[PDB]
């Protein structure tokens, strides 16, 4: 649906793990996006987005960061869902086609 292939193209690179590695660092990244940075400098993936100061606003875009990036269909509350940067990157293998 809509895309995929676009990261699923990275997941058949990694493992399970290092899939929630690439995107630990990638809803990191959009977050960052969101947010305000450049480096996720400010962000943590142990530490819910609520801490991150999303809300819905900044988790809209920010959801909409994750399909965009991922090509995957991801919700509303996606971040309110999965708690954290960490919960979201193994959420988005949920997403991935067997590899994941």
């Amino acid at each position: 649906g809509s895309t995929a292939t676009l990261l699923t193209s990275k997941l058949a690179g990694l493992t399970a793990t290092e899939q929630r590695a690439v995107t630990r660092k990638l809803v990191l990244d959009q977050a960052a996006s969101v947010l305000g940075y450049a480096s996720t400098e400010s962000l943590d993936t142990h530490e819910s987005f609520k801490d991150l100061g999303f809300d819905s606003l900044t988790a809209l875009e920010l959801r909409d960061h994750l399909q965009t990036a991922t090509g995957l269909n991801l919700s509303s509350t996606l971040i309110f869902d999965h708690p954290t940067p960490h919960a979201v990157a193994e959420h988005l293998l949920e997403q991935i086609p067997g590899i994941g």
